[PDB]
């Protein structure tokens, strides 16, 4: 094991690492994900029902014991031809589970996690990992980053995110600091950060790593900071006076949760082989104090920036940026616990590679960030971004065709109940993803293999979540 | 005849017409529909050409001699079972048309113009006329507004313009007033200005009015009024700190060419009873000296603005606004003297519906904007604006279709040179759209019905536009 030396003989304890929440996301992913699971042995029983009779009440008292809801009546009309309707009460089912964990897990760190970015000389986050299920849960638990108005998440396959888009957010954020001063006045010398995070799979690089990226490591890699420089570019050309961001590079292995930070210069540039690796760090500081062990992470993020050769850099990377860094490296100790702790080693083989539930479309949701939960893929049309909605299809081809599962696929947008109109619109594109991802896969739709549900929510974090029907 | 009243037996010439531009605009308008109406009876005369012996010289000598250009050698090879290759030489030639009539016709009025507009209290000019060909001539014609880097025009069947992409273009160029005081400073009272248009038929009001409204005037003009209001209460609700717009509603009659222009009160609303009508104002001010002809043009706004009952508004509008709109009047009786000057009335029965040459898509052409030249529809994706398209379609099937010809369509798009990589998005952006219409309709372009031109223009009036292949 990379991190955890003594293993499987000994367990690793971090002195860094926060129990209780490691305690609390953990009761939260098993919980959130038996909800979804325990559909699929549901199903199995149902499906052995004798056709012919009524059972009716056999199975809305099953569905009420096993799954904590009963199901609506026209699900359970049999057709003479093909039988129960396992299609449609799957994904039933299955939109209920994701009711019922969004409700469960739905949410004073708002303005004290802002004024941390901002102490470090950030007024946005704004964070593309690539579209894979195994990086859902990159906030809650491989960054421990709090959800706030100015942290974003937009996941892309093969981390290739809309260059365009963040260039019009950058703009809107932007003029809010003119404007208004939130989160701070546009004197202030903050910058808009952006993160694009790639991943890979020690035990299995050449199988388990970016498909999006042939699962070449270095491939990976190299898209995401090329994309990060991209935009740069963009924002530095498109205005006037000295428009600029931050850029930050982060990889991640997918099999222990561990990251690994790419340190920028003095200048704000990034190198592929000027990196802090989480997993040295936790076993250079196991058996530290507490206070000793963040001294060994501050030291190891200035000795990547006295680095010359391969690794050079313009001088060392601002202190906000070093201190924001450190924190990230710190909050991760927690999750390489997290997995070790649970799992005695690495993900089990089982949760090594995809083992998505569904697919979300959209502006994803704050409250079930957890890894392998959902393929996630930040867009406003398939148009645009039919790629990213063509990887999800194929990896649940394998996961659920494969078994004569429908593919469940949750259609969400955020929209601002002050604005009227605002949820008209947005209801509007929920219906224009639907017809859209339909007629793409339209063989696929005419077998009832494809189970949407579409739900809107106002944008501030907490907001109840509101499904909306097909048509 | 609705302005010169001695028509047919006497033809008016108004004292504010502006008679060498009144020229020129014949001109073009008579020169570019030439080059596009000029391929049919040559797609005739080669359809008359036997089979099976080389006529290739032959062609190509008519070509060079009817049209002014070669054609590619590919596109002389007959199809050994359909013969000559008419659909191919058509989209051929009618692209050559385009990059001919474009080439000819490109472009201190600049600084002077948004000079006039900062003057009236606008920062920026943003139009959204019916994307209905005979309002495609709206800027040069209708209004002789000149194009400049803050006069927006984007056309949407009937006039539903799109509300968030006028947010973020608001965003955007507020930001710019903040950051680089272009066009003016922030602090300057301003306001971005949005006009709609609407239009009708006053010799067939039923027939041959706005579709998208079923031909019902009141229909189509209420559409585009709760348009405006609907983006005001987006910009003023979405933006803190008593964000605002102007907002400016103008009705066109198709047959003449003549507008109607609503008057706002001091607060800025609008009323469909409460208008200036050109016509009107042609009317009773033929027979004056042109010093006299705009004291009653003032002085019909400042009446307007005298309304009670149906009419009633708080207060007049603001001096800038009224300048505005006097001078769009005053502009608009050149254009109502360019028709009657040139066809003794109204325009000729074959002129008085949808005569369209060819589909626009995307960010439109600066240099060809001439009544019933072009359907325009201002889009990004078809998945967001599909209506649009199949409104051209529609309308291209009995103009076309019905006549075996196919229907060209040149999709067209801006791109910022001094933004890396900007140039390559707007290409795949180019591309998405071709391909996208392609599977929309897949049985006409099975048939080879469908003719496209792709191209792409620097942001800057006066760049050269470039073709781009469709793959
Ligand atoms: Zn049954
Ligand atoms: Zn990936
Ligand atoms: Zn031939
Ligand atoms: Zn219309």
């Amino acid at each position: 094991h990379p991190a955890c030396i003594t293993l499987p003989e000994r367990t690793c304890r971090h002195p860094l690492t926060d129990l209780e929440a490691n305690e609390q996301l953990g009761r939260c992913e098993d919980s959130v994900k038996n909800r979804f699971d325990r559909v699929i042995p549901f199903l199995q029983v149902v499906a052995g029902i004798p056709l012919g009779l009524d059972h009716v009440t056999r199975v809305q008292e099953l569905a009420q014991s096993s799954l904590g809801h009963t199901l609506p009546e026209e699900l359970l009309k049999d057709n003479w031809i093909s039988g129960h309707n396992l299609k449609g009460i799957f994904g039933y089912a299955t939109a209920k589970a994701l009711t019922a964990a969004t409700e469960q897990f739905s949410r004073d760190d708002s303005a004290s996690a802002i004024g941390f970015f901002l102490d470090c000389g950030f007024h946005a986050v704004d964070i593309s990992p690539c579209a894979d299920g195994r990086l859902k849960g990159l906030l809650p638990y491989i960054l421990r980053l709090p959800l706030t108005a100015f942290t974003y998440r937009k996941a892309y396959a093969g981390s290739m995110f809309d260059i365009e888009d963040d260039l019009a957010q950058w703009e809107k954020n932007e003029l809010r600091r003119y404007r208004e001063g939130v989160p701070n006045t546009a004197d202030q010398p903050t910058r808009y950060l952006k993160i694009a995070v790639y991943h890979f799979s020690t035990s299995d690089p050449t199988h388990s790593g970016c498909a999006a990226h042939g699962s070449n490591d270095r491939a990976a890699l190299e898209a995401a900071l090329t994309q990060l420089m991209k935009f740069r570019e963009a924002v530095e050309n498109a205005h006037c006076c000295g428009a600029s961001i931050d850029i930050l590079l982060i990889g991640v292995d997918t099999d222990t949760d561990a990251i690994r930070v790419h340190i920028p210069d003095s200048k704000g540039f990034l190198n592929p082989y000027r990196y802090v690796d989480n997993t040295v760090t936790y076993a250079q500081t196991l058996h530290l104090a507490p206070d000793e062990a963040r001294v060994i992470i501050h030291e190891a993020i200035l000795n990547a920036n006295r680095s010359d050769g391969w690794a050079k850099g313009n001088g060392v990377a601002s202190e906000g940026m070093r201190r924001f860094i450190g924190q990230l490296l710190i909050n991760n100790l927690s999750q390489i616990d997290y997995v070790v702790n649970r799992h005695g080693g690495r993900y089990p083989p089982n949760d090594i590679g995809h083992a998505e539930r569904y697919i979300s479309v959209g502006d994803g949701f704050d409250e079930v960030q957890i890894r392998n939960l959902a393929y996630y893929a930040h867009l406003d049309t398939v148009e645009e971004n039919a790629i990213d909605v063509d990887v999800g299809i194929t990896i649940f081809t394998k996961l659920n065709l494969s078994r004569g599962l429908p593919i469940p696929i949750a259609i969400h947008y955020r929209y601002d109940p002050n604005v009227p109109g605002s949820r008209e619109r947005t209801v509007v594109k929920a219906r224009r993803i639907y017809n859209a991802i339909k007629e793409r896969f339209s063989s696929l739709d005419e077998q009832n293999l494809l189970q949407f549900r579409l739900s809107v929510q106002a944008q501030d974090i907490g907001s109840p979540i509101e499904e909306v029907a097909s048509a």
